[PDB]
């Protein structure tokens, strides 16, 4: 409640199962929470015009990836349109949501991967949105960066995903990468299109698991890195809470994810399909 009030509606089974197939009493819910979009006119930084895919989906500041190599003190320099997420129970920075690289930031995405030590990307734009919802930002095979030397090792063609190894070294320092490049995501969210979201987010997790104690951030993305990133995200918040708890609340997951970046789950359809998306994985648990 530090940004807006939040708000909450704790789903058992029936009403989960229920919730998700009524879209009058889903878009009456979903249009009450507040967006927290950033007044665009809160970052005066010349040249940041190049930095934005979308001049008004910027990241809030308090939760703003700030990029400290090499000038921590310019504001240019350090800036990513990226935010730090809160994960189930609020573990800080579980995910940096940030948008697709454009031509003008590939190096700057790299930047970020570097600094935050993250093992996993999930890259969530179809075949047919490249190259203008991302940019390719991964080399065919090797490409160096800012001293960072990122090859891709092998590429795990699935059904509903590319999963890209990849290596970094910068000095005598070698770390892995898990990029997942997400092809299923569907324009017509209903409820036959779970299945593949579902299937990504338990991968992930258990990948996000095998790093072991104190992960570093998963980055998601998407074009602006909030709508689908917003989706992909409550679905592995909930997934947790369903497991823990016997109980999902996307409506505060939803505030949750709105408190550190605006805008995240963008549209009602995206809202609802969370919601499919949760349904499923309950019957799925069940058995
Ligand atoms: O979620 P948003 O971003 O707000 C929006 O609704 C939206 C916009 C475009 C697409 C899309 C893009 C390229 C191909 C296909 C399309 O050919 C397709 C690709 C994969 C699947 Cl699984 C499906 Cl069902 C359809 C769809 C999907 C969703």
């Amino acid at each position: 409640n530090l940004y807006f009030q939040s708000m909450s509606r704790v789903l058992q089974a029936e009403e989960l199962h229920e919730k998700a197939l009524d879209p009058f009493l889903l878009q009456a819910e979903f249009f009450e929470i507040p967006m927290n979009f950033v007044d665009p006119k809160e970052y005066d930084i010349p040249g940041l015009v190049r930095k934005n895919r979308y001049k008004t989906i910027l990241p809030n500041p308090h939760s703003r990836v700030c990029l400290t190599s090499p000038d921590p003190d310019d504001p240019l320099s350090s800036y990513i349109n990226a935010n730090y997420i809160r994960g189930y129970g609020g573990e800080e920075k579980v995910y940096i949501a940030t948008q697709g690289p454009i031509v003008s930031t590939v190096a700057d995405f790299w930047r970020m991967v570097w600094q935050e030590h993250t093992p996993i990307i999930v890259m969530i734009t179809n075949i047919e949105e490249m190259n203008e919802k991302c940019t390719e930002y991964w080399p065919e095979e090797q490409v160096a960066y800012d001293g960072v030397e990122i090859t891709v090792q092998k590429v795990i063609h699935t059904e509903d995903y590319r999963l890209r190894l990849i290596s970094l070294k910068s000095g005598t320092e070698e770390r892995g990468l898990k990029h997942y490049w997400f092809t299923s995501w569907p324009d017509q969210k209903t409820p036959d299109r779970a299945p593949p979201l579902l299937h990504l987010v338990r991968e992930v997790e258990e990948a996000a698991q095998q790093e072991g104690p104190h992960c570093a951030p998963i980055i998601v993305h998407c074009s602006a890195g909030i709508g689908r990133t917003g989706c992909f995200i409550a679905t592995s918040i909930c997934c947790q809470q369903l497991r823990q708890e016997g109980v999902v609340d996307i409506l505060k997951t939803t505030c949750q994810l709105r408190q550190d970046r605006g805008g995240m789950i963008q549209t009602c359809e995206q809202y609802q399909f969370v919601h499919h998306v949760m349904s499923l994985y309950e019957k799925q648990l069940s058995h």
